[PDB]
């Protein structure tokens, strides 16, 4: 059959969570998206010859560390971890994601992406050497994105299937 792969896309507000979602999804550039919506889509892909079902959770809203919320999360196969490459602080909270992923799936292991979103701007804050040392030190990929270019849109989604796929074996 074909396989599903949950994904969920995480960061802080602002950095292009729902316009990273909505270019994959409708192969389009939103420049606005309600900030509160939270919501889940879906899109099969052909990813190294195989299509397999995508199942992307964009999430959104404040912290809530209910049982019920990690229950759910724990559902993600892979995370995205997006910061903005023109805003600091939405770097600095990288770190605070990628512990909660680790604890709520009770592993140093977790299919990870480091996205650095917003590539096509020239507001640049946050060094891409930076970046690419701060995905070192975690063991996972870096790819700079922009959801208005579709810059490394692809390459984001499916690096984090092909983590996945590894995992598994
Ligand atoms: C950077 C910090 C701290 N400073 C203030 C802003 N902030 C902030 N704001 C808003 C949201 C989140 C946040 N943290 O973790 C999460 C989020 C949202 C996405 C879901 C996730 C990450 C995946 C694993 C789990 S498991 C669980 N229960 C979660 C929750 N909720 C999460 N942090
Ligand atoms: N120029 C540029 N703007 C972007 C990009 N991604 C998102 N934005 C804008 O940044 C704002 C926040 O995007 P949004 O997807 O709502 O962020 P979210 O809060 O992480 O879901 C919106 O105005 C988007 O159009 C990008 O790659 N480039
Ligand atoms: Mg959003």
């Amino acid at each position: 059959g074909m396989t599903e792969y949950k994904l969920v896309v995480v960061g802080a507000g602002d950095v292009g969570k729902s316009a990273l979602t909505i270019q994959l999804i409708q192969n389009h550039f939103v420049d606005e998206y309600d900030p509160t919506i939270e919501d889940s889509y879906r899109k099969q892909v052909v990813i190294d010859g195989e299509t397999c079902l995508l199942d992307i959770l964009d999430t959104a809203g404040q912290e809530e560390y209910s049982a019920m919320r990690d229950q759910y999360m724990r559902t993600g196969e892979g995370f995205l971890c997006v910061f903005a490459i023109n805003n600091t602080k939405s770097f600095e909270d990288i770190h605070h994601y990628r512990e909660q992923i680790k604890r709520v799936k009770d592993s140093e292991d977790v299919p990870m992406v480091l996205v650095g979103n917003k590539s096509d701007l020239p507001s640049r804050t946050v060094d891409t050497k930076q970046a690419q040392d701060l995905a070192r030190s975690y063991g996972i990929p870096f790819i700079e994105t922009s959801a208005k270019t579709r810059q490394g849109v692809d390459d984001a989604f499916y690096t984090l299937v092909r983590e996945i796929r590894k995992h598994k074996e």
